């Protein structure tokens, strides 16, 4: 006769399954076996297991031994799981169906399998010239959906930086390394920064940080041909082109305008002459340079002409006026 049922060892058996674990992978059981005892002799005594639940089908269970596997044709991903907790009701059978039951709860254990990415991949940042140490630039952050360290994130930047910005390792704060930023030196920069997470087997993302550098109207004009000495003749007469005066500024947007700035004229025996302020002129905005005033050597031998160059749109007064100015010696020849 069938005088009892089955029971089972323990009444919730706790188990762990690895995600992406191949189809007959065994759950790890971690309190014993699955094992149900019928205390009846002989045919009354033989259990057939099975196993019942919202998610049963991604397992197997050997309906003689109990054992509990991944079934073939699913996948087992802890990302479409939370909490990554399985319930399951365990029920064993006897030949007259009488039964007992055990809970089955398994954790899905955390397998590296997604990679720090970038929303968006790519990120574009102006940033104003002359910017202290330490300054923020901006703010990346990449996503990982992994957990633990698998999911936790170092940030780093594998090129471009050129000692120039500094990365925070954990909030992906970039900032101005201990450096000058100077938009003269160089316009803009491409940083690659990484996201690397923790697991086992790490993986990384990366992204790229265009950092455009903005413009202060910073750098004083330049000067290209600082001295120049020319021989002029004394029937030379007004209005006369004799010489050319020509500066750079690489900010920006630069209105250079050109000034005479001191005419120191000399006789024959190199006794000044005074009042020769008016003898050339300089076009303001070309730096051509004029016989303005009717010549002669043996008034004047030789004109000591400084020149300089404004930047009307500077933003520094500072660096808005020419260092060193523009030489011109004007030695006047005889006819
Ligand atoms: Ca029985
Ligand atoms: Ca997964
Ligand atoms: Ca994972
Ligand atoms: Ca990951
Ligand atoms: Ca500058
Ligand atoms: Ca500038
Ligand atoms: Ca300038």
């Amino acid at each position: 006769e069938n005088d009892n049922h089955p029971l089972f060892t323990e009444g919730t058996y706790q188990a762990e399954v690895m995600e992406n674990s191949p189809a007959g992978t065994p759950l790890t059981v971690l309190n014993g076996p699955i094992l149900a005892l019928d205390a009846d002799e002989d045919v009354y005594a033989v259990v057939t297991y099975q196993l019942l639940g919202t998610h049963s089908d991604l397992f197997v269970i050997d309906n003689s031994t109990g054992v509990v596997t991944v079934r073939s044709g699913i996948i087992i991903d802890r990302e479409a799981f939370s909490p990554p907790f399985l319930e399951l009701l365990l029920l064993a059978e006897d030949i007259g169906q009488l039964n007992g039951t055990a809970h089955l709860f398994i954790t899905i254990l955390d397998d590296n399998d997604n990679w720090p990415t970038f929303s968006p991949p790519t990120y574009t940042v102006h940033l104003l010239e002359n910017c202290p140490p330490g300054f923020p630039v901006l703010q990346v952050t990449a996503t990982d959906e992994d957990s633990g360290l698998n999911g936790e994130l170092v940030y780093r930047i594998e090129a471009g930086a050129q000692d120039r910005f500094l990365i925070h390792p954990v909030t992906g704060v970039i900032r101005v390394g201990n450096a000058t930023i100077d938009r003269e030196e160089q316009e803009s920069y491409r940083l690659t920064v990484v996201a690397t997470d923790r697991g086992t087997v790490p993986l990384s993302g990366t992204a790229i940080v265009t950092i455009l550098i903005d413009d202060i109207n910073d750098s004083r004009p330049e000067f290209l041909n600082p001295i120049q000495t020319v021989s002029v003749l004394e029937s030379a007469e007004p209005g006369t082109i004799i010489a050319n005066v020509t500066a750079i500024d690489l900010d920006l947007n630069p209105k250079l305008e050109y000034h005479i700035i001191s005419i120191v004229a000399k006789d024959d025996t190199d006794r000044l002459v005074p009042d020769q302020e008016d003898a050339f002129a300089v076009n303001i905005n070309t730096g051509s340079v004029m016989v303005k005033s009717p010549l002669n050597r043996e008034l004047v031998a030789t004109y000591e002409v400084t020149l300089s160059v404004i930047d009307n749109a500077s933003d520094l007064p500072e660096h808005s006026v020419s260092v060193p100015n523009a030489k011109l010696t004007v030695n006047i020849l005889d006819v």
